[PDB]
């Protein structure tokens, strides 16, 4: 129930919706709305994570653990940036189609998103584990 976990949960719920590639998702993927909204949720998650670590350091080998926690935090942020970037890519590939069917592009986006989401989830679990043993 930590603040950064709730923020990550909002990013995660939003991305679970994007995965469906429903009509309204597809509409908002060709505007900047999905990637703008996900970036805001990403930034919030990272901000709350930074503040949580800072407060944990008040209730605490340490050097190694602190560097490993930094690396796990950076992985989470890179994962979220990779998701946003893949969705920016999709918008460009649609435009290149010049009005032609995007069904194949959507099948391919859906399968790639599943794998990016798998990576984000496993990195979030690893980060949560390191935060629990840091404290
Ligand atoms: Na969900
Ligand atoms: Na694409
Ligand atoms: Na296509």
């Amino acid at each position: 129930g930590q603040r950064w976990e709730l923020a990550l949960g909002r990013f995660w719920d939003y991305l679970r919706w994007v995965q469906t590639l429903s009509e309204q998702v597809q509409e908002e993927l060709l505007s900047s709305q999905v990637t703008q909204e996900l970036r805001a949720l990403m930034d919030e998650t990272m901000k709350e994570l930074k503040a949580y670590k800072s407060e944990l350091e008040e209730q605490l080998t340490r050097a190694r653990l602190s560097k490993e926690l930094q690396a796990a935090q950076a992985r989470l942020g890179a994962d979220m940036e990779d998701v946003v970037g893949r969705l920016v890519q999709y918008r460009g590939e649609v435009q290149a189609m010049l009005g032609q069917s995007t069904e194949e592009l959507r099948v391919r986006l859906a399968s790639h998103l599943r794998k990016l989401r798998k990576r984000l989830l496993r990195d979030a679990d690893d980060l949560q584990k390191r935060l629990a043993v840091y404290q």
